[PDB]
DNA sequence: CTCCCC
């Protein structure tokens, strides 16, 4: 069916979770991009920020999928939550 | 930096 316009959403992640979404060699985020169909950009933190901004661009369904998969990626997160 | 992507 109709997926509608490509749109861009941003979400922030605590910087320490970023490694979980990216994965070794970027393998996780490559997968999430591939699976979701969404473009996904994870920035560096802005000057002295605890967050990184992820920009997700795709149809609403793709962005929705990407978000879910990014959230899911935390479950695999290998560092200290605090 | 699990650090990709550009």
């Amino acid at each position: 069916g109709a997926m509608g316009p490509i749109i861009t959403t941003q979400v922030t992640i605590p910087k320490d979770l970023a490694g979980s979404i990216i994965g070794k060699g970027g393998q996780r985020i490559k997968q999430i991009r591939h699976e979701s169909g969404a473009s996904i950009k994870i920035d560096e933190p802005l000057e002295g920020s605890e967050d990184r901004i992820i920009t997700i661009t795709g149809t609403q369904d793709q962005i929705q999928n990407a978000q879910y998969l990014l959230q899911n990626s935390v479950k695999q997160y290998s560092g200290k939550f605090f």
